[PDB]
C-alpha cells in the first residue's frame, strides 16, 4: 500500500508499505530512501506523534494515507 | 510580538509573546489559551522541533512567524 509522508518544509515523500508494518519500519524506510537517521524522525497522523512499537494498522492508516515527518535535531 | 501556531488540523491560534520567551512559555500560552496542558504539546519551527529551555529568539522566531503544534498523546 502507498502512503504519502509529507515533511512541513514542503517536500512528499512516497512509499510502498505493508499494512503492519511497525512505525520504526516506516522509519527505516525512509532512511533507505532519504538518509535521514531514524532516531532523527517524528511521524504524525491526524496532528498525533505515533509511537514505534505500533502498527500502522493500530493507527488506522490506511492506503493513500498522508503522515508528517518532523526532525527531532540536536540542539533545538 | 504576534506569532501564530498552526496545528496539523487546521486550526491557527494567534499569540502575543515576547521575543525572549521560552518554548515552555509559550506552551503555557497555549494551554491558557487553549486548554491544552504543556506535557501534550510538540512545537515546531521550519521542519524541526523544539527544546523547552531555549527562546525563541535562540531560534530566530521573529514577528509573524509560524509555528506548528504536535500533540504527543498518551493516556485517557
Amino acid at each position: 500500500m502507498q502512503i504519502f509522508v509529507k515533511t512541513l518544509t514542503g517536500k512528499t515523500i512516497t512509499l510502498e508499505v505493508e499494512p503492519s508494518d511497525t512505525i520504526e519500519n516506516v522509519k527505516a524506510k525512509i532512511q533507505d530512501k532519504e538518509g535521514i537517521p531514524p532516531d532523527q524522525q517524528r511521524l504524525i497522523f491526524a496532528g498525533k506523534q505515533l509511537e514505534d512499537g505500533r502498527t500502522l494498522s493500530d493507527y488506522n492508516i490506511q492506503k493513500e494515507s498522508t503522515l508528517h515527518l518532523v526532525l527531532r535535531l540536536r540542539g533545538g
